């Protein structure tokens, strides 16, 4: 009662939000790359310096951002991905909060450069001060977008403390890119660290062999034990690969990549079903190895549960669980 | 690119936020009770109808809300608990986002009634419409506050679907109150369902016997196996009770209540330390039974990690883990 109820200064409000969506450099990468994907990008180039605490640069050949919308992209609660509750209940894009960029710009030096196919001119924008004022200026840039995030946490001392070693932080980034690359085989992704290319996943052409990228990402060992899954029932569909439990190793078990309508996701319900199918087939229970993709009617899954979309909730939980169980169990025999 | 980047209508922006902090009636109870606690409340009366999907009423004898701040309490990003980054990095209150009430009012019919010790007059406020307009009107009410939340999710169809049975939903509420009652022995809490009292935890007086409430909440079985802990090192301090592992049952293992600076918390780091201490003492590894309280310098723990504060991150992780380990291991011998 001593302190009056008072609206929070813009920057601080954004920093509170950033603490919930941006835990480390890999988080910034996750959010920016998903934006590139939502933008229709086919090629995404990522440059990281000193694990990301120094610089994170992401360029894509997506549709770009119109000059008159640059500031809006840095504003709070502003998005082009949804505009109604109906849109929210039927999410068909990675983003929908209209918050990621504003959140990130409050805890770093973020620069947005972009040009659309209809523009001959490219522009650049960035926010500053307690009020997060945006300035827009001329720039050179092909069709698409570039995001530059520098000095992550330079203005938030306590959080910068949590940063691990350059190697460790980059490793999480590499793992994040790993998961994203497997979600979209039709997208080329290049990752560099301190001026050196660490990896490049070329997009898989039409009907091309997906095994190629799968093997390039998860390893030949997984590929040799990978059992293809094709299971469907109405809106529900399960695709991907599950390693034979009898030939799964602790190292392979490190591959437990799951997707729900293309979004990377770690769900206890799903993992339980998978493991149960393997347990009921194999002799004992263990950690399965898999890269699975669940496609389901957006109305049947709640994705508005975690600010970073790290969780989901299925309406017909028991049903979905049995679907995956049967699907996996089916292939194990 | 087809849809313009556009600021989200107020109500919808709040509904997106509500999806991340309010998963069910018990969540609404959690947020409102923590407000009552932050307000210095000594007695909190909770009335629930039909598991909370119909009505949730919480009254407290806290300090109240000044008439001219009623609207602000329903506004977004507005709080009296912090005002700077320094305040955020040294959290000493349950709330700090200035968002809970606004979020909840967007997905229910929420009414706020309150009067401060300096006011002879009491007032009532509530928000409405896509823009969340607030109206303030006269009311009768003692010193303190009352929150009324009706028809939870009446305007969000997909989410209302996730509601379980009246019994189930109330059960989560009861469990939430359980955890909160154990955090503050100095607070009286009464819980009723459909017009009937289900429980009432009278506050424990000065130096009074805490065992009383502990036994009333966790059961005599826990109390008979409860081993008191007193372990400290600088800012770090571990207090509470841990059941003898050799005499812990699956039923008792249901009691794994942990607190960090008074805030209920489920942390993997902490649970790991506890279990390890029990494992290293006992013969095998299992689920321990405990009600422990960790007090630590706010600067040493990040509580700005989850919108509902369901998680924390310790800066000196290895250290804290060893502190708890030693603390528990110490008593087991
Ligand atoms: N790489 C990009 N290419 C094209 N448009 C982009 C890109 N990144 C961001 N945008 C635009 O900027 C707006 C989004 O900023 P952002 O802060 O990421 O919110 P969001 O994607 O709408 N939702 P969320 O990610 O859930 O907060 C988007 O809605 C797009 O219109
Ligand atoms: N029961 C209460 N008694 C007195 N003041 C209250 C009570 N509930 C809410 N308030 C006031 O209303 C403002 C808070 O609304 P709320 O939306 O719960 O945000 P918060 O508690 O500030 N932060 P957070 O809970 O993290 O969103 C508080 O900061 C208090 O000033
Ligand atoms: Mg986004
Ligand atoms: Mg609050």
């Amino acid at each position: 009662s001593h302190m009056p109820i008072q609206v929070l200064p813009p920057q601080l409000a954004n920093q509170i939000a950033a603490g919930e969506v941006v835990e480390r450099p890999a988080s910034v990468v996750k959010e920016l790359v998903e934006n590139s994907l939502d933008a229709g990008a086919t090629r995404i180039d990522i440059d990281i310096e000193r694990g990301g605490a120094k610089l994170i640069r992401i360029r894509d050949n997506g549709c770009g951002i119109k000059k008159d919308e640059l500031a809006l992209a840095l504003a709070r609660h502003a998005t082009s991905k949804i505009a109604s509750l109906d849109d929210l209940e039927a999410i068909i894009s990675l983003g929908f909060r209209g918050e990621a960029l504003a959140s990130i710009s409050s805890v770093s030096r973020l620069t947005l450069t972009s040009r659309t196919a209809e523009q001959q001119e490219a522009w650049q924008a960035y926010a500053e001060g307690r009020d997060m004022n945006v300035t827009v200026k001329p720039a050179a840039h092909p069709v698409g977008t570039t995001l530059e995030v520098l000095d992550l946490f330079y203005n938030t001392p306590a959080r910068r403390k949590f940063l691990r070693t350059e190697k460790t932080e980059f490793n999480h980034i590499d793992e994040i890119i790993r998961r994203i690359a497997l979600a979209r085989f039709d997208v080329t992704i290049n990752l560099s660290h301190n001026g050196k290319i660490v990896r490049q996943y070329r997009a898989v052409p039409e009907g091309g062999q997906k095994e190629r990228r799968l093997g390039a990402i998860c390893g030949t060992a997984f590929l040799e034990q990978a059992l293809a899954i094709e299971w469907q029932h109405g809106d529900l569909t399960l695709r991907g690969w599950v390693a034979d439990p009898n030939h799964t190793t602790p190292a392979l078990a490190e591959i437990q990549y799951c997707y729900v309508n293309g979004r990377m996701m770690r769900d206890r319900l799903i993992n339980h079903a998978i493991r149960q199918a393997c347990e009921d087939k194999l002799g004992a229970d263990q950690q399965p190895a898999f890269v699975l993709y669940l496609e389901i009617d957006p109305h049947q899954v709640d994705v508005n549960v975690h600010p970073a979309k790290h969780e989901v909730r299925f309406h017909q939980s028991r049903l979905v669980h049995d679907f995956i169980y049967q699907g996996v169990l089916s292939v194990l025999q």
